[PDB]
DNA sequence: AAGCACTGACTCATGAAGT
DNA sequence: ACTTCATGAGTCAGTGCT
């Protein structure tokens, strides 16, 4: 039994490791996408409400 | 007996923390930005009620 | 250079969720 | 309690950095 169990775990570790690498790639992209969107919404709000100090209301967060 | 097993054991832990930390970091940044964006979308709605912002800047698929 | 730290991958032992 | 897949950590092999 140990032989096949060992083989199957070798497959699961490969899958787990690839799963973590893709997860990191994914959140790296989403962080950037959300950050750019944040910049777009702050600019649109400024265009529509030229008299509103957005940065003072909803302070920016680092990245 | 005797091996440089100790050094690599430490390096392995370090390499895994670096990655785990990076992942946690991006996750936090992503979550932080998302909440901020939801507050911005609400502010724009309550400031410019008759504006379809989603048709200008659709919500990012988290 | 040439040695030391970094990382990919295999194995072990446990963890977590569904039966 | 059993079965299975997922994962944190030690270890070895190969890589990369200075």
């Amino acid at each position: 039994m140990l032989e096949i169990k060992r083989y199957k775990n070798r497959v699961a570790a490969r899958k787990s490791r690839a799963k973590f690498k893709q997860l990191l790639q994914h959140y790296r992209e989403v962080a950037a996408a959300k950050s750019s969107e944040n910049d777009r919404l702050r600019l649109l709000l400024k265009q529509m409400c030229p008299s509103l100090d957005v940065d003072s209301i909803i302070p920016r967060t680092p990245d």
